[PDB]
């Protein structure tokens, strides 16, 4: 019989490396987890279960339990949408909406958009890694210390709100070309903001962040390499697409999305593909020469999408093409999705047009809201 996982989460602080995901994939493939003779002597297996989304764990002799029995499918949300705190709302106010699009794509590819602007701090996907990283920091690092990172915009905004709800000071480093909401809103949120107008990308800032961290002794949370990014997406974003697709009665044939740290799509793909390895992952390549906010080309360096055993496909997409998918989704659905969203929609549309895709439902992860990108919106129209 079962035990609340929340008493066992010291395994987050102690387990290392990716060998535990084997456990994660077999539990997802089989549909069950075998009973832990000693729960504390299998800290890997407990971490596989956290990661996939269990609220409970099987303890003692023999009895294997299903995914449902472990809490993967438990409803977190209160019917009435009342929450005692903004962090309780982040955590229990899930899943984000999965919304079937009116947008018509060729060869029977049915589009569902998963709306990641429904996260309360940055109105973006990047609330999830920021809550998980700052949560895990909270055991080891003293309140009032400074946490910092490089961002395209969204993670710093999230990092800033979250560090503050956990009693930490925050500093965010942006490239000059970053959107204005990423430069301004950390400050509103009580953080320090450094902008480098020469730094042509956001990863080019990391050597400075790392140098500064050495001198000034702040905590570089480094979303690019920190496994609590991938983990936050595994138990939120990915588990959600699984549970929603099942519970929605979807013929889930694939996922489409976009790549910054690679956290969210790495998890989406790895998770779902543990369940059914034929589920496709369609991934945006920002066409060379172009900048699509928040995202980049794979070969500029992304951890999880290269180290984990994930099957994916790329589809190159230009800024112009992305903003064109933003316009189309707006006129089809009345939903105003941001640039990286419309790149993912487009990449899905490119592959369906090629006849590569098995007819059925595909879930596009929409990282944020287009209200944050008016300049780009205005250029797309003129
Ligand atoms: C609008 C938007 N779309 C997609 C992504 C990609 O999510 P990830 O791959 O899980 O980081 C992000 C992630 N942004 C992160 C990472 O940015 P970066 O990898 O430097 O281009 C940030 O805000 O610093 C985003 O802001």
């Amino acid at each position: 019989a079962l035990a609340d996982i929340s008493g066992y989460l010291d395994v987050l602080d102690s387990v290392r490396g990716f060998s535990y995901l084997e456990n994660a994939r077999e539990v997802l493939r089989s549909g069950e987890a075998r009973c832990l003779g000693n729960p504390r002597s299998e800290p890997e297996y407990v971490k596989a279960l956290y990661v996939i989304g269990a609220s409970r764990i099987p303890v003692g002799d023999g009895c294997s339990h299903t995914l449902e029995e472990l809490g993967v499918f438990d409803i977190s949300v209160p019917g009435e949408m009342v929450f005692p705190s903004p962090l309780d709302f982040f955590e229990r106010g899930k899943p984000t909406p999965l919304v079937r699009s009116r947008l018509q794509l060729p060869n029977g590819v049915r589009v569902w958009l998963k709306l990641e602007w429904y996260n309360p701090f940055s109105l973006s996907v990047a609330d999830r890694p920021a809550v998980e990283i700052i949560s895990r920091l909270s055991r080891r690092v003293e309140k009032g210390s400074l946490v910092a990172d490089a961002t395209s915009s969204n993670f710093g905004v999230a990092l800033s709100a979250v560090a503050r709800l956990y009693g930490y000071r925050a500093r965010v480093y942006l490239p000059g070309a970053a959107e204005e909401f990423g430069k301004l809103l950390p400050r509103l949120l009580g953080a320090q903001v450094i902008v480098d107008p020469e730094a042509p990308s956001t990863v080019h800032l990391l050597p400075r962040v790392m140098k500064d961290s050495k001198n000034e002794g702040f905590v570089h949370v480094n979303q690019y390499y920190n496994d609590a990014n991938f983990e936050a997406h595994m138990r939120g974003t990915a588990r959600e697409i699984f549970v929603q697709s099942r519970r929605g009665g979807l013929a889930l044939r694939g996922v489409a999305g976009s790549l910054g740290t690679s956290g969210h799509m790495s998890a989406a793909a790895f998770y779902l593909q543990s369940v059914d390895p034929s589920i496709r992952a369609v991934l945006v390549q920002p066409a060379q020469g172009d900048s699509i906010p928040g995202i980049r080309r794979v070969e500029t360096g992304m951890l999880w999408i290269n180290m984990l055993d994930i099957s994916y496909t790329l589809a190159e997409v230009t800024l112009e093409e992305a903003m064109e998918a933003v316009v189309e989704v707006a006129r089809s659905d009345g939903l105003v999705i941001g640039p990286s969203g419309g790149a993912a929609v487009k990449a899905l549309a490119k592959k369906a047009a090629e006849g590569d895709l098995e007819p059925g439902d595909y879930v596009v992860v929409v990282p944020d809201t287009g209200f944050k990108y008016l300049s780009l919106v205005q250029n797309a129209l003129e």
